[PDB]
C-alpha cells in the first residue's frame, strides 16, 4: 500500500529530525532542563518535512520525565481528515517503532497485541 509506503517515509524523516535534535543537545550542554525542553519543542514543531509527508503527518517531541528531557521521544501521527492511521514513534537512543494506529504511537507501545500496538524497526 501507499499508506505503509508513507508510514515508512515518515520514519526516515523522523530519523533526520532525531539527528538534528542530537546536535541541539551536543551544541548546548549548558542549557537547563527547562531551556532544552522548550528549544526541542520549538525545533520539532516548527520542523518542515518533505511537502508530501508534511500534508499527512504531525511530528511532536514528548518527555516521559521532563526533568530528564535529554531523554526525549518523537511521535508521528496522521493529520486529521486525511483518513490515515499508521503511525510511528522513536527514542532518542534510536529505538524505532511502526504502530498500527496513532493512539499506540502516543502511548509509546512496543509490541503487537489486542489488534493494536507497535513493533520495532
Amino acid at each position: 500500500e501507499f499508506e505503509k509506503g508513507y508510514q515508512s517515509q515518515l520514519y526516515t524523516e523522523m530519523v533526520g529530525i532525531n539527528n538534528i535534535s542530537k546536535q541541539f543537545i551536543l551544541k548546548n550542554p549548558l542549557d537547563d532542563n527547562q531551556t532544552i525542553k522548550s528549544k526541542l519543542e520549538r525545533f520539532v514543531s516548527g520542523y518542515k518535512m518533505n511537502p508530501k509527508i508534511a500534508e499527512k503527518y504531525n511530528v511532536s517531541v514528548h518527555f516521559v520525565n521532563k526533568e530528564k528531557p535529554r531523554a526525549y521521544s518523537l511521535v508521528g501521527v496522521p493529520k486529521t481528515g486525511t483518513g490515515y492511521t499508521l503511525s510511528v514513534w522513536m527514542n532518542s537512543v534510536g529505538d524505532g517503532y511502526k504502530c498500527r494506529d496513532a493512539a499506540s504511537a502516543r502511548a509509546h507501545l512496543e509490541t503487537l497485541s489486542s489488534d493494536v500496538g507497535c513493533e520495532a524497526f
